[PDB]
């Protein structure tokens, strides 16, 4: 019998996690036993910055970790951010099928397997004060979670400030930040109503999340253990994705029923966006390669 432990990000309230939970579960399940993933969650072991070189190094044999914390060392990881590429969940689904074996062959690589990834919900915007266009939040204290928004926070005239997910109620409290662009899961997951009033539906992006192993860890597996482990994660990116797609809406409503103004994104708002869009993935495919491209190629087909 073998013993894991997986670091997750998000607290027990978020999907991911419970989707992770599930998996570790239905690992130990069609293993009779033969191997036990024990999962901490809400980063209380890795904070999402440390997942990757945690998983590398032993620390634990497997993590759930944000794709995009991976953008900085490597462009193909942070494909997901581009505002306005992919931004319904169909064509983020044709951008994941596109970008995976990309992933995969970038994280073997570096002694990792992708076991399965799963999508956020679509990222809106969250303030104090109504917005409608860009100029309300210039200058604005707005919180990155990434490489990649910390960029796009630039940008759009905001001053980034990098806050990791369990630390966002503290961040507002003691006013480090006063905006964010983030899914409603983490909305609800954080109860955000207490601390902003506002959410634009921007589906500015829906970035993923993945679940990687230790390769070492993992090819020490019987054959059978590891094909289960594969397994189970097919079955995981499959919920993963019907769940975002199922609760997107019921999020959203839960943002309401808690008294705030959600509300469509503005155009002003939408037009400015969008060329942020258009800039950012002409200075994403410069800095990817021809790999870049051919992901590109693949999802434009
Ligand atoms: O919807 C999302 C994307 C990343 C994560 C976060 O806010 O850090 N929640």
């Amino acid at each position: 019998a073998t013993s894991w432990t997986m670091t997750a990000e998000q607290p027990d309230a978020n999907y991911l996690t419970q989707n992770a939970r599930q998996f570790a579960d239905e690992v130990k399940a069609a293993t009779a036993g033969a191997l036990e993933i024990k999962v901490q969650s809400n980063s209380t072991l890795l904070k999402r910055p440390e997942v990757k070189r945690g998983v590398q190094q032993g620390v634990v044999q497997i993590g759930e970790v944000l794709v995009s914390a991976l953008g900085n060392e490597d462009p193909l990881f942070e494909i997901d951010s581009v505002p306005f590429l992919a931004s319904s969940f169909n064509e983020s689904e044709k951008l994941w099928k596109a970008t995976r074996p990309l992933l995969a062959q970038r994280l073997d690589k570096q002694g990792i397997v992708l076991v399965y990834g799963s999508p956020w919900p679509p990222q809106g915007i969250y303030t104090k004060k109504p917005v409608a266009a860009l100029a309300d939040l210039k200058g604005t204290r707005f919180r990155a979670y990434s490489a990649s928004t910390s960029h796009m926070a630039a940008l759009m005239g905001a001053v980034p400030t990098t806050v990791q997910t369990p630390e966002v109620p503290q961040a507002f409290s003691t006013g480090v930040i006063d905006a964010m662009l983030t899914s409603p899961a983490t909305g609800v997951d954080s109860q955000a109503w207490d601390y902003v009033k506002y959410y634009y539906d921007a589906q500015a992006f829906i970035p993923q999340s993945f679940v990687i192993a230790n390769k070492r860890a993992f090819q020490r597996l019987p054959a059978e253990v590891r094909q289960a482990v594969l397994d189970a994660g097919a079955k995981a990116e499959i919920r993963g994705w019907q769940t975002a797609r199922a609760k997107t809406r019921e999020l959203t409503d839960t943002l309401a029923r808690n008294g705030m103004s959600v509300e469509p994104l503005p155009p002003q708002l939408a037009k400015e966006l969008q060329a942020i869009g258009a800039t950012m993935v002409s200075d994403w495919s410069k800095k990817a390669g021809a790999d870049g491209q051919q992901l590109l190629d693949a999802y434009r087909k």
